[PDB]
């Protein structure tokens, strides 16, 4: 995945200016995917030797912004799992090309992880 | 779940000092946990309620803040995944405590919850 907070932060702009150029998600998602994401970053900041090695906790870090965006996708619109289904690809899609474009490289280690958490949050629900 | 500020901070102070305690944690753990903990409850405080804390930016926040916890301990098996168990229960019985003594009762969702976070990131 990241570590450097200089492609953490610039993968989180990249991210939110394809979610705000989304119309996929509505504005009440919007807003939220942009808070949600945005006091992430604010946390990957305050870490123990900040921009650091810290292995376990930029891991558990990563499941915690994955599982945040997971959980949004399904919170805001668990009433239709047909809804779910569009935005995950809507979500991921917006995922690789910010990987392209701050990295080159699109790891699938996070993104079948966000499907894996869409996936069992959404019968959670069920 | 911790939305409010007030909320936010004694659920804190009991699960670090639960944290600390514990035996079945090592020396390491406790100390990434209390970041991560510490990390995730400002998180929490930076919008609070149900206006600023909405229901999706809640829950989203909540299995945010346990895939953090579920994932540092899922990600120091140095014992090996063999005996990961302690440590969910340990912590499963951490976050009950915690639960009574700052909010009345526990929330068998959200403990149920990390048992599917801490079983999936497993595999």
């Amino acid at each position: 995945p990241w570590a450097n907070p200089a492609k953490a932060n610039a993968f989180m702009k990249c991210l939110i200016q394809k979610i705000s150029t989304s119309p996929v998600f509505p504005q009440q998602e919007k807003e939220d995917m942009e808070e949600i994401v945005e006091t992430m970053m604010s946390a990957f900041s305050s870490m123990s030797t900040s921009g650091g090695s810290n292995a376990a906790k930029l891991q558990a870090m990563n499941m915690a912004f994955a599982s945040s965006m997971a959980e949004l996708v399904i919170a805001e619109d668990a009433d239709n799992p047909d809804s779910i289904s569009i935005k995950t690809e809507a979500l991921a899609k917006s995922l690789q090309q910010c990987f392209k474009s701050t990295l080159g490289s699109v790891n699938r280690h996070f993104i079948a992880e966000i499907k894996d958490l869409i996936g069992m949050f959404a019968r959670e629900a069920a």
